[PDB]
């Protein structure tokens, strides 16, 4: 009997990284004052100060930006500033009790073939974990993405996953999910965590 | 001279669980039998009781069950529950039956590797790999329920009533009809819930 | 938190480094000069023979093959098989080529982790991961839920050791109720593929 064996699992990665991936809500204003949900995506808490990376397209033209953590807290987020060049954006929240932060190993080098998990909020179903591998680590020549430094992955990505996290089996941030190529299957992209940290730092000081 | 490096494989879980997952066919009369809908099913014990999805065997004149070893039986409807979309069948076989491995003490964790086992598009038994994406929801959500297993192991029509197992072959849940163009978003009833439902059908009906 | 600095990430990078250098981008060019169709191919042996998709190279004026190391060659068509959708190309072997690892005594098992290697949508070589979903599919075929897209045809399906399991063909296309099938692709088993190649080489 298997009663004593151990099921293969990436649960250790989920427990390490998941608590820091938040649900981002873009609220508009209904014709018939009250606020409705225009768009929604994911986001990631980078440090204790309360900074959060997310997608620009998710927060554009937002009357109110709402951020929901997996522990049930809900904050209103301030727009720190977006990047027109890399499609990122940085939010800020004012929390009292301390925050969960995404693990970051600045010395880790993502390799093609590494198992990765996508973490986000597809179709507003609640936080979801999907599993894939890094399919590519940037491109040298000209290619359909127009950029040379995108991580590609086949971890399923859907509307709502944008601005969310892509971690490896250790729960270390590999990148930030963007958009999914659209009848394609298992083709998604992420901004490398190195580049994302630089863009954030810049948007924060500036 | 030739070394014994072995490739990563979830074949152990397949050899353990797969034999107990069956292709379920629903027959109709045109005055000659023919297939109307098909799906998957799971053999729960030696007596020959099988779990499948209710909608798969709705209004069926003859239910047929095909095992992976090539045996084919006629099955009898024992009961059905609309609330949980679960149905139970019964087959009478001479030899022994392959039963799905169950560990009532195992608890499904988010991130566990899982295999979906069923008969998609009637291609024969297919096995696809993914992980547990979620183990239910506390809040109100678009599925309308609070106890669905969500998995990103590919689920297609014909997978309903089939088995979601872990890397050990242990039943985690029963796959149900999955969810404009979503990718890697499927659902299953938790195995604990399913078993309880089945027992009620067998005796109560 | 915790220090994962010395922990090791689960990875199939060993398989990539072994098999990927031998999976090339195939381009069907036509006069108009331009690119008409494109797929993938696999370098089998040092003689410069490559397996690919019959539909990728059909009605081609100039077949081009592109290795990942930057080299680009002009391939000649050795012959194609009507029955199996496999085609064989031949390039200049001078200079040494990367070859796909082959273990002729390895038996694919249902549940084996496999990696597909090809050129989906001309994004550049892409690696996807799945498992052997089934064997001996007659419509012999390996089935796999390693994501396949247009461009993957004629590319490689290899296990975690990087050994060749089969050559990718097309996906499943039949929509039951106006829906899109997911994680269903097929591949000519590596045993059969080798025989087809040998026979096409021999018949040419």
């Amino acid at each position: 009997d298997s009663t004593d064996e151990t099921p293969a699992s990436y649960n250790l990665a989920v427990r390490r990284a998941a608590p820091a991936v938040v649900n981002v809500y873009n609220r508009g204003l209904n014709t018939n004052n009250q606020l409705e949900i225009r768009t929604l995506g994911s986001g990631v808490i980078m440090d204790q100060r309360g900074y959060i990376i997310t997608n620009k397209h998710v927060i554009n033209d937002a009357d109110q930006i709402i951020v929901a953590l997996q522990d049930g807290r809900v904050f209103e987020a301030l727009l720190v500033g977006s990047d027109s060049l890399t499609d990122l954006a940085v939010l800020k929240i004012n929390a009292t009790g301390g925050l969960p932060t995404i693990p970051i190993n600045a010395r880790r080098v993502p390799h093609i073939g590494d198992v990765v998990l996508a973490i986000g909020n597809p179709y507003n179903l609640g936080q979801t974990i999907t599993q894939g591998i890094i399919s590519a680590t940037g491109r040298i020549g000209l290619n359909p993405t127009g950029r040379q430094n995108f991580l590609q992955t086949d971890a399923s990505i859907n509307p709502g996953n944008s601005g969310g996290a892509l971690v490896n089996s250790l729960g270390e941030l590999m990148g930030i999910n963007t958009l999914s190529f659209d009848t394609p299957e298992g083709i998604g992209f992420a901004i490398p965590f190195q580049l994302a940290t630089k863009i954030m730092d810049k948007l924060i000081r500036d």
